[PDB]
């Protein structure tokens, strides 16, 4: 069975940037409930596979993919985050960085429009494109992951549905966007690229 | 021109089921951006229409359904609640409830299941079926509207977005659907009801 | 594994309604591959389920609906035919469509609206709603099937993909629909409903 | 007022790779219908405009979509094709395929797939993404046309929709996808090239 991952620092470690509650709710409510369903998604889809049942099947697609896809995506989102994190990432990520976008700036110019303009739930996310060899800034709705709906690998993803700021930035999400860049662990960020 | 409606009583007027916080956010700041986007975006389409650029009117249709959406599900929203709403409906509304549901506690536990049901954000709605003479649920996703997107008159509708309830209720949902139906203006769904009855 | 079921008449049973020609080919290509493509699907789905690969299973999601759902639904269409078909069902399914819309003829009217109002390739629908106990007309996009969808049971279909008429009725859908209830098998529609 | 454009060949321009009756019946029955319907759908919208409604434009966005997005696709793909179109792209068109797909059979194997692979009705195209500055392949469903919904400009669509094959080739899209190969307006796709070079 899937398992909630430890986080790799305490919940107020991102403190002043994402505040201990957000991040307690996030993991341990919202991470934990995408487990336990996904749980017991993949078990009801054994029983469905094995019956050749098609339709329970599809009929259980939305709730692999959302839980699925969440369990997915806040995985990465956490090893993305430390409270030591921010600046700029060390190496060839940030050399592919200038080459795809020009610059780190725009770079994250272009990460945050993507993360601010999703309307309703989603995920921004900076991906590397095997197909084509370069980076990509992609976003998905709801829990959607990366990898499973468009094929890009994810490297780091910026969580926008509401739950993610609002104690703290309200519907101001531009300011969480801001803010983020200061707690972003562009250690695993090149790790996650450097395995493409 | 598209306004920002008044609520029709104030921000706290829904406490404690509803906390101030979330009330006076989700109206001057939420609500007022949709209207405002609107505007902006009707324009466009005035712009785009004129000059028969059909790819320009396609380009600008995600922000027109999210924001027209938006406008017209919080505009309805706020007078579906009121401070001394709450209780059990009474009168034809009822009577309609029991036929379509069996009983009101049954048509509640519907509703709160399609609403508690949506995966990310969206709405929860209890609607009007012109074609079968009936009443029924449905869930829209984000903002989509329902009448513009399911043909169903929307009579009670109960946001899910997560800024409807999260200060206060955080992700348990299910304590904000119970919450909730403290304040339902009974009278306001029973008056858009009324109106298809027509 | 999934089997391609043989059709209870030949190709040309149903002529002049449905040309022999979109029959044969309906059935020995577009059914056959839908099959052959779900096997494959539904056995790398237990290799993915087996090794707890959740993007392999929601990348596998789009197949798995439309071939699957290729599969459901024309498995049911066939049923649905008959070159003895036609007519008013016998019984409680005609009683049950006087109750649900005023007539037979209506209903007609309805199912066949909602079919040739298909924008792209889809099946119209003649379902049951078991949490409601009524009948419902429904329409579903490409091949996502009635009940895994929708949870509506399937009772009469309407596939209206362009290759279920174009060789015979052109871009005509609606003589397409016209045509069709010359052969439709009210007596598996019937059996359908009663199996509800 | 859209109208519906003349080919700039005959119908049976193209045998024997796409035959006369496929052009004929696509031109004249299938795009002349979607313009019909975007002539009536855009007034409708600007009745709805007018009065502020917005549930009634929301409510007619899948109808303009569709048909206003038929009328866009179907009108490129027109000049996309000739009798004296096929063979290798020259020019600077060749040069950036190269660049962006390594070769031009290496790029006709690309979009051949995207175009393939679209489960339904839809459209394979290449386009120039404009932030970027390179070619990029996509695919569209139903009548979605490229700028609209994805920011590419179109320089070469492939409609894989039924309509515009299976009268010859069946269900056998793939055979559909080599035979278009050879009338393959080039000096088209140069011209949609070289406007976004500016
Ligand atoms: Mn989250
Ligand atoms: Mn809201
Ligand atoms: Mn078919
Ligand atoms: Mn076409």
């Amino acid at each position: 069975k899937h398992s909630l991952p430890d986080l790799p620092y305490d919940y107020g470690a991102l403190e002043p940037h994402i505040n201990a509650q957000i991040m307690q709710l996030h993991h341990s409510k919202n991470h934990a409930a995408y487990v336990n369903n996904l749980n017991v998604t993949e078990e009801k889809y054994q029983e469905a596979l094995a019956k050749g049942d098609v339709t329970a099947q599809i009929a259980l697609q939305p709730a692999l993919k959302f839980n699925g896809g969440g369990h997915i995506n806040h995985s990465i989102f956490w090893t993305n985050l430390s409270p030591n994190g921010g600046g700029e990432p060390k190496g060839e990520l940030l050399e592919a960085i200038k080459r795809d976008f020009g610059s780190f700036d725009k770079f994250k110019e272009k990460l945050t429009a993507a993360s601010v303009g999703v309307q309703g739930s989603g995920w921004g996310w900076l991906g590397f494109n095997k197909e084509r060899g370069h980076l990509q800034i992609a976003a998905c709705p709801n829990q959607d992951p990366l990898q499973g709906t468009t094929g890009l690998i994810p490297l780091l993803g910026i969580d926008v549905w509401e739950h993610a700021y609002f104690l703290q930035y309200k519907n101001v999400r531009p300011d969480y966007l801001k803010a983020i860049w200061n707690v972003i662990n562009w250690e695993n960020v090149t790790e996650r690229y450097m395995a493409c």
